[PDB]
C-alpha cells in the first residue's frame, strides 16, 4: 500500500541476517531464524529492516563482494526463504531494505570470470581492463595500507583491471550499456520480489574519468537518475538510500535535481552527525552539534537525511571530514577515545563506556534530531562489541536473547557459531540479553521502547522544522521540531554536571509544556525567559500544548 | 578480667565534644572486610591494612559489630568474654594497633557493646548456676518459677517458648529477653552495675571512640510492667554517661533502642542538663518512610515522621541509616497508634517478602542507579549523623540463603580475583561466600573497578561525603521543610547558626531538592526570604539564577536530586 513519506516517518533497524537468530542450528543466523524473531521487532517498535549484504559471497569482504546478485547465501536459505520474511514484515507493518553494491563484483562472480577467460565475449567489457596501470593516476588507493594500486594485473586474461576496493572486487565497467542494464535488472528483480528499497552502497565510485579524482562523475548521477526513474515509474512508494561517506554539502548532490523536488536518492546519510555530537559530550559544548546542523545546505522536499551513532562508514571503516570545511579536523586526533576507535566499528555502549546517562543522551538525540533515524541491533539493550574479530565484526556478534548456551541465539554447539557472543563480565550474555531486560520498565531496552513510542506520536520529530533556540547556557542545546500545531521543545545537557538554561519562548507564550513521559504539566510559558534545569546528561522532550 | 595496664594504650585524638555530629560512620565487619592470614576469615590486622581505604573514602568514625570472644550463636551478640577479642580476629594488641592507625588518620572506632546479656558460656553464668552463693549467684535473674514478669512480651516468639529457661545444673529458671543461651544480667546487683562499668573503661582505657549500647531497654525488670524501658534503666545509663564524660572525655555513646522516636527520646536524659544520658539514638522510621515516600512517589511520609519527631537535648545528635530492620531483633520499628503508614508496609509486595531479613541498599533498590542516589542524597542531607554500612559504596548485593542476618555479611568485594580479593585461603575456607550472580557478583562489583571511572558508584558516593564534608549544615543545620505546589518533591534548607569565623561556603545556608516520582516534576519554591541569594549547585559549581520575590522554578528528572549551596549576594 503506497505511502510515498513513509521513509521520512520511519524508525530503521540495521540488522544481519547473519547474526540475528539460528532457526537451524548450523551456528548461522538464517532467513527463518530472523522471521521468527519479527514479533520482537514488531514490539520494540521499529518500522523498517535494513539488511546488510545477504547475496551469495565468498565473504572476503564481509559480503560486500558479491558473487551471485540473484541469489541468497545459501546458508541464510533461498529467495523463497527471503519472500517469506518480507510478508511476514509487512503482515507487520515493518517494511525491508538491503544493502546493495553497484559499484563492483566479488571476483568469484560469473561475469569477472567470463570477462578474463573470454575477453571476445559478451563479458570482455563487463570490467575495466588495461594494458597498463597508468590510467586516473589521481584516484587515491582507499585501502592504501593494503593494496598496493588500482590496478591489479590478471595472470588469465594478461591485463590490468581496475578496483577501488580490494583486488578482489573488480569494478563494474558502467560505461558499457549492458552493464547499466544488468544492474537494473537486477534492482528489478528484488523489486519485483517485494523488497522496500535499497540502500546503494559505492555509488560515488562508479564511473572513471581522465583529468578526475574519479568520484562523483555527472555520468555517475546520470546513472542513479536512471534507477530513480524505473522506480518512480514502475515500483511507486519504494525508496532508494544514498551511502555516501563525504561532508553534507557534498553528499546533497546525491539527491538530484531541486527543480525536479529530488531525482536520484530519497535519502543520504549524515555521517558527520554522532563525531559531533561525541565531541559536543567530550567539550561540554552545543557547538559541534549546532554548527553541523547549521552549515547542512536545504535539501529536496521528497528528500530525507538518514542518521546514526556510528562514526564509520561500515563499507570503507572511515570516518568522514574535511580539511577545509570541518572546523573541528585536528581535533578528533587530540581525544584519546576518537584516537583509539579509528577504522574500528563500535557499538554504542563501549563508545560510552557504558555509562546508562550517555546512552539515554545520544539516543535521545538521534530520536529528536533532523532525519530519519537508524537503530543499530543490539544497541538497544547495550550490547558490547568484540574488537578483536576484526573492524567491522567487532559489532557482528550473536543477538543476545538470554542468559542461556549461546545466549539463545542457537541451539548448534559453540564452536560451531559464526561468531562467539560476548562473555565478559560487563557485556556478556550472562548479564546482558533481552529476557533479562523484558521485565523491569527500567531497563534500557524498556527505556529505549518507551521513547520509540513517544517518538511515534509525534509526527514534528520525523517530519518537523527544526530551530535551534540558543540560551544563555552553551553547555545545553535546546531546539524546537514544529510541523504544522504539533510543536516539542527538546532540551540536552552536553554537561556532566547540572546545568540551568533561560530560554526565550516568547513566541510560544501562553502554552504549556507537558513533559513527554509523566504527562505532567510544567509551569505556562511567560514573557520571562524560562528556566530549566538538567541533571548532568540529562534531557527533557516537552509537548507544547496550545492554551484554553 | 585482664587490667587495661597490660596492654599499650591508643593515643587519644585532640578532645571535641561534637565530632559525633559531624562525623559519617561506617558500619564494617571484622569477619568481613579483610583477610590478612589466609584462614579465611577477616582480622584485625586485615581491617588496619585497608585504612588506606576508608581514609581515601573519606568517612569519620568505624563501628564495629561485637568482635568479643562468643561461641557465635547469634552473630557474636551472645559474649562469652567481654575483655578478650575472639581469637580469629586476633588480639587486643590488635586492636591497640588498629585504633592507633586509624587515630593517625583521624578516624575514630566505635563498637557494639550487649549490655543485657551475656553467653551461657560466660564464666559468670556457669559459676553463677554452679555456685548460687558465691559471688556470682546473683550475677543473673533466678526463680523457683517462670511466673514472674508475665506482661514481657517474648521478642522472639517464634523460637523460644518461654522469657524463662530451667537449667539443668541449678534446677531454677534463669531470665532471657532474647535467646535461651543469653541469661539476662541482674542489673539490681549492685556488683553487676559496677561490672558493666568496669567493660566500658576498659575498651575506653584501650582508646576506643565510644560504644554502642545494645538491648539497653531490657535492662531493668519489675512486675505490674512489659519490663522495657523503667527508670531504673535510664538511671543506670546517667551512670554510664557520667564515667564517660568526667574520666573520658569527647568519647560517645549510642543508644540502640528500636522505638517509635517519641519514645527513644527519653533515652538522650534530661533535656535541662543539655542531655546526661546516651549522646546519639537512632531513628529507625526513616528508611521504611523514605522506601515508602518512592513507592507512592509522595513526600508525605517523609515530611510527617520529621515534623513528628520530637526536639531532643543540645548536645544530642540522630544517629540515621538506610536499613528497615535492627541488626539485634531484626525487627522494623512500628507503632499501631502514631505510625499512620502502620498498615501500609504489609500491602507493599518488596516490604512484604523482606521482613525480618537484614538487605543491602542495592537489592532493597532493585539495582535501580537513580534511586540508589536518591536514598543516599537523603541520607547525607537529611538531619543526623548518617552510618554507611560496609559494600553500599560500590553497590554490594546481599545473599539472603546465608540467614536473615548473615545475608549482608559476605566478604567485602575488593577485586575480581580469587574470593573476590578478600583472602588467600581456599574458597572452602572462607568464613561466607562472596556474592557470585551476574548482577551482584565479585566479577562485576568490586572496589577496583569501581576506582577508575569518576561515573562508577562509588566514586559519586565519595565526591558526594567530600561535598558534604565541606558544609556544615548538613551535618549540625537547622532543617526548614518548604512544602511547594508538588507534593512529589522533597524541598528543604539548612542553616547554621553563625558566630566566630562568619562567612564562607562551609556555614552557608544549603537548599536540597529530591523528586520522590519516577518522572520528571517542576517544582515552584517560595524563597522570598533568601531573595538575591544566589544557588550554587554543588557537584559542578554552576551559578543558577538569583532568588526573586517570584516563585522559584526547578525542575528535576525521575528520582533526581539536587544540592545548593545558598551564597549572599554581591554588595
Ligand atoms: C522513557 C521513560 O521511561 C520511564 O517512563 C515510564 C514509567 O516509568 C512506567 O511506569 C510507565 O508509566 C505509566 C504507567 O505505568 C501507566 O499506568 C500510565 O497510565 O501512566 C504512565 C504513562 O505516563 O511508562 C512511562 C512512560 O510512559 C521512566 O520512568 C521515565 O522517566 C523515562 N523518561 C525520559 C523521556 C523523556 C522524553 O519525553 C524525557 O522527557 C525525560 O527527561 C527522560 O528521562
Ligand atoms: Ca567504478
Ligand atoms: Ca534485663
Ligand atoms: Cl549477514
Ligand atoms: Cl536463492
Ligand atoms: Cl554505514
Ligand atoms: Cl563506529
Ligand atoms: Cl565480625
Ligand atoms: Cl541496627
Ligand atoms: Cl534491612
Ligand atoms: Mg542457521
Ligand atoms: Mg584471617
Amino acid at each position: 500500500p503506497t505511502d510515498t513519506n513513509w521513509f521520512k516517518h520511519a524508525v530503521f533497524y540495521e540488522v544481519l541476517v547473519r547474526a540475528f537468530y539460528d532457526s537451524n542450528a548450523d551456528g548461522i543466523g538464517d532467513l527463518r531464524g530472523l522471521t521468527e524473531k519479527l514479533d520482537y521487532i514488531k514490539w520494540l517498535g521499529v518500522d523498517c529492516l535494513w539488511l546488510p549484504p545477504f547475496y551469495d559471497s565468498p565473504l572476503r569482504d564481509g559480503g560486500y563482494d558479491i558473487r551471485d546478485f540473484y541469489k541468497v547465501l545459501p546458508e541464510f536459505g533461498t529467495v523463497d526463504d527471503f519472500v517469506t520474511l518480507l510478508d511476514a514484515a509487512h503482515r507487520r507493518g515493518i517494511r525491508i531494505i538491503t544493502d546493495l553494491v553497484m559499484n563492483h563484483t566479488s571476483d568469484q562472480h560469473e561475469w569477472f570470470q567470463e570477462s578474463r577467460h573470454n575477453p571476445d565475449g559478451p563479458y570482455g567489457d563487463f570490467y575495466v581492463w588495461s594494458d597498463t596501470s597508468d590510467r586516473y593516476p589521481d584516484a587515491r588507493i582507499i585501502f592504501v595500507d593494503t593494496e598496493e594500486s588500482n590496478w591489479t594485473f590478471d595472470p588469465v586474461r594478461r591485463q590490468f583491471y581496475w578496483h577501488r576496493f580490494f583486488s578482489h572486487q573488480p569494478d563494474l565497467n558502467y560505461d558499457n550499456p549492458a552493464v547499466q542494464e544488468a544492474m537494473l535488472d537486477v534492482l528489478r528483480f528484488w523489486l519485483d520480489l517485494g523488497i522496500d528499497g535499497f540502500r546503494l552502497d559505492a555509488v560515488p565510485y562508479l564511473f572513471e574519468r581522465e583529468g578526475t579524482n574519479c568520484e562523483n562523475l555527472p555520468e555517475t548521477h546520470a546513472f542513479l537518475k536512471r534507477c530513480r526513474k524505473a522506480i518512480d515509474d514502475e515500483y511507486p512508494g519504494r525508496v532508494l538510500l544514498a551511502e555516501a561517506n563525504q561532508w553534507p554539502a557534498d553528499v546533497v548532490a546525491y539527491f538530484g535535481d531541486p527543480d525536479t523536488g529530488g531525482d536520484e536518492c530519497h535519502m543520504a546519510f549524515h555521517f558527520p552527525l554522532m563525531p559531533r555530537i561525541f565531541m559536543a559530550v567530550r567539550r561540554e559544548s552545543r557547538f559541534p552539534i549546532s554548527e553541523i546542523l547549521a552549515q547542512t545546505p536545504p535539501i529536496p522536499d521528497t528528500a530525507q537525511w538518514g542518521i546514526f551513532l556510528r562514526n564509520h562508514d561500515e563499507l570503507t571503516l572511515e570516518m568522514v571530514t574535511d580539511e577545509e570545511r570541518d572546523y573541528m579536523y585536528a581535533e578528533y586526533a587530540k581525544d584519546p577515545r576518537m584516537k583509539a576507535n579509528v577504522g574500528i566499528r563500535r557499538r554504542l555502549a563501549p563508545l560510552l563506556e557504558n555509562d546508562r546517562n550517555q546512552i539515554e543522551l545520544f539516543t535521545a538525540l538521534l530520536l529528536s534530531l533532523p532525519g530519519s533515524p537508524v537503530l543499530y541491533y543490539g544497541d538497544e539493550i547495550g550490547m558490547g562489541d568484540i574488537i578483536w574479530l576484526g573492524d567491522r565484526d567487532s559489532v557482528r556478534t550473536p543477538m543476545q536473547w538470554t542468559p542461556d548456551r549461546n545466549a539463545g541465539f542457537s541451539k548448534a554447539t559453540p564452536g560451531r557459531l559464526y561468531l562467539p557472543p560476548n562473555q565478559d563480565a560487563v557485556y556478556g550474555y550472562h548479564s546482558v540479553n533481552v529476557e533479562a531486560q523484558l521485565d523491569s520498565s527500567s531497563s534500557l531496552l524498556n527505556w529505549t521502547r518507551n521513547m520509540l513510542a513517544v517518538r511515534s506520536r509525534h509526527d514534528a520529530f520525523a517530519v518537523g522544522t527544526f530551530r535551534e533556540l540558543g540560551g544563555s547556557n552553551p553547555s545545553v542545546l535546546a531546539y524546537i521540531r514544529e510541523v504544522t500545531t504539533d510543536a516539542v521543545l527538546c532540551v540536552n545537557n552536553l554537561s556532566r554536571f547540572p546545568q540551568p538554561i533561560e530560554l526565550n519562548l516568547q513566541q510560544w507564550a501562553g502554552y504549556i509544556p507537558v513533559e513527554m513521559t509523566g504527562y505532567v504539566e510544567f509551569p505556562s510559558i511567560g514573557q520571562l525567559p524560562y528556566l530549566l534545569t538538567l541533571p548532568g546528561h540529562g534531557f527533557y522532550w516537552f509537548q507544547l500544548r496550545e492554551p484554553d
